[PDB]
């Protein structure tokens, strides 16, 4: 009933450090006010990190350029999926690092990582061999490894996506989805998961498997998701466990980023369900 | 930035203290070495509030008699929806209290709760005159009130269930779907949610609205969930609420319960979209 | 076994609550580098409030202006006790509000301070109107009220200094303890309590009464404690609670501060047992 | 910034994992409600290690027979320090294991342990083979490993007993707090600390070094510390530690208990101060 701990490691060292320190703030005050709190405690962890030279935020517009400077870029998002705080639904905060230059393919990330504030707040984090998975010991005020190189299943039971959006659907979802209902092959229907938070729907997708999607629609050509600091860091995640991230059309970590700001569709999960989408497509 | 602390009040107040406490322990152990953990957690409470007589509990086969007597039935579910355990997904505990008389409809409910362990520890709780949400502060150990007298919306703009049964959905159930995604009216589709686990889909229910289901289908003609300690308790909450909870063809609290583990359909929520999923069974 | 919260109230307002920000801050950080580090929370704490001109720190050579410009001086130490980080022993913070100006008497405070690290953060306050207890609700991250306008012993039965310097002490501390030891008058002797961290010692003599003193000696004339953010703040809050704080000739409020580093003796506490050891100086 | 975890270890084993379970939730409680609350605590959580036959306790006039059974004794005392709840000096639980079979000599001990409920709840532990120090880790509900195999100092500089007892003192104790005043070989005194709650004490005087005496005197000839329960426990961790503990006549470990409740008197710490403690006897 007894524990002893040890250092663990996967200016790089400071920076998710800082990444970290802030993650921690940021668990412990989960309104728009708290989605101005959480980035400046990113924006000013990091800055002080000494580790960095550009910021790219969800709540900026423009980069933001450190005075204090070090080699490394971060695009996150300090705050999402809070049109969930009152059903207590897990909220996220999401990141990924690079060494304008933040507007480099997502094949170009040193680091990308995940934080999801449920009962417990972990995070995934990758430094490109493999996923790790951690918890907040908020007694400790330090991450606990809790399972290392996870890998997601080769293919799943879950399907995720608004399917209130069916009026709107291209023609590869509607396809898809009818498979993932009346297969045809004799096997059962998937069951149907979204809890409408991108850090909980995508974490689910690690754990359990199966696949998650916020394609291309009628009134969203570029879907929602933004390619920076949401759907380039996912794809990150889910490639280091062994899945698949598309657009639809190409990998999301081979997109040319055009805006900071840009928006793609997004489809990841379990390699097979996800090259079954892409079957979907091609027709 | 300080505060004062007042007692607030809704035998049957040592049982509500004694089930608050068997929250309390529940919340901090969140494997079916769990749910045989909840389980004597809230027996053994249960009992020594020298309260009770009769004790139902979706773990146990029978009926727990209780040596320590006194005046009220206890119906519970100690740990539910535990398939989300790695998900981070709020599980819940849910309870409703009478005075087999395990077996009473749930028009006789003198108080009922559920509890969903998330990022904070939430309570819904009625004695029957209104919810009050109530959030768990460990450090005093206690339940701090955060919302007097909830009421849900008229009508809301989410729908939650498993579309993955789409196959197996009986007539109105397919209905009532289409007509969420396909609009006759010129509205905008419902958003479509559905987290998996019951207690964290009705709470969002509850504070966002809308309509939540678990209908009868093909694979189980009386649904999955449980009369007497998941939709009796829930149904009683929401109807405090201001909302609705019918089988399909009667309201919840009004079945007359045939066996301590029956099984009921379970639509519920804002008393409009619940309406309107009626007109299509009346079809 | 619910609570419901209320605010509670004693520019002055923003200057608290920062102050108690970086008290929490300090709490859950408790080596120099501890040192530091509560020096700079407080001090860009309180920068920020926009409340402060002048700030004296226990840390700082000098004396810190305000860039951001309000009101008020505060006089501070923010980690005292620190020889005793090992054993648990209680450490502290403590601090005094003013309107050089920070060289006012104590008669001047408008509120003063300390908070004592224990297994709970206990911070007592005043604003000139009695003396208030709180404790840290770190859950809530707020202080909750816990006695209102707490008044110390008319006479109290313990006794607390430094034994070991006997062979250092002046002649009236010598009596004193004699008298403490051996009574004249029947009585029993007083006990002896020296944890030899003086928030902790100050805090025991307000909840318990009696008398603690760092008196002039031969190697300390002037005493240890400092007199701008030691001995006048809690001078301040044990004259609010009725108690009494001497420097062997005269108030501790009322001697005229000739540095900011400048030290006093100190004898405080209840107030017979302060007046008797008046009587052992005039002598 | 990240951690990984290890088991550590020292039917011994279950009932160190029970004894443990006791502290938490001792520990998170801290009026004598409180001592009833911490006795039973204990007595249930040992009884159900399935280790036990006999127990011990500070509350309790008889021995207490396991129905269960195992093949350890437990003298315990579950709350000790308790007229200090206010002032937040640390209060703590102290246990021995033996294997009337409770009248065991100390030299017989199998492990032996101390916690102290301060800022962070530590427990000192030994089996044997040193002492071994912890603390509590309240999220992860575990206890984690900060010091292996404690020594204290040789020879230390804090003496800790109640002077206010000066009248009372036997001719041994008035002659070494005499030296320690006034010091007969150049050197400086020793300085003087007491918290008035035991473990409190002891745990400083390992941790910095010296001694802690609770001797005979007038008004308690054989002391007021009790043998089984308090001074077994703390002279079977101090020897470990490299020090020692005697009576003044012989050490604690070899006294032949009496009665399960004997009082003893206590004189330990670091070995050259006792040792001098011992000279001052043998005139």
């Amino acid at each position: 009933d007894m524990l002893t701990l040890t250092r663990y490691v996967m200016e790089l060292t400071q920076l998710l450090n800082s990444m970290l320190t802030a993650i921690k703030a940021i668990s412990s005050a989960v309104v728009k006010k708290l989605d101005v709190l959480s980035n400046s405690l990113v924006i000013n962890m990091l800055q002080s990190s000494y580790s960095t030279c550009v910021l790219v935020s969800e709540e900026n517009k423009d980069a933001i350029i450190t005075a204090k400077r070090g080699k490394y870029v971060v695009c996150f998002d300090p705050l999402d999926g809070s049109s969930n705080i009152d059903c207590l639904a897990s909220i996220g905060t999401i990141f990924a690092i690079y060494r304008k230059d933040a507007l480099q393919c997502g094949r170009n990330i040193v680091a990308a990582g995940y934080a999801l504030y449920g009962s417990a707040t972990l995070v995934a984090l990758s430094t490109g061999q493999g996923v790790d998975l951690f918890m907040l010991d908020p007694a400790l005020g330090e991450f606990v490894l809790v399972e290392k190189d996870v890998k997601i299943k080769k293919k799943g039971k879950i399907y995720s996506l608004n399917e209130g959006y069916a009026k709107y659907f291209d023609a590869a979802t509607t396809e898809y989805v009818q498979k993932k209902k009346f297969p045809e092959d004799g096997s059962a229907p998937y069951g149907a998961r979204y809890v409408g938070s991108m850090v909980a729907d995508v974490h689910r997708t690690l754990v359990y498997g199966g696949i998650f999607l916020y394609p291309a629609n009628q009134k969203s050509p570029k879907g929602k998701l933004r390619l920076l600091y949401e759907c380039n860091p996912v794809a990150y995640i889910i490639e280091q466990a062994g899945g698949l991230a598309t657009t639809g059309t190409q990998p999301v970590l081979d997109v040319k980023p055009e805006a900071i700001h840009q928006r793609v569709p997004l489809i990841l999960g379990s390699p097979e369900d996800v090259q079954e989408y892409l079957t979907c497509v091609q027709k």
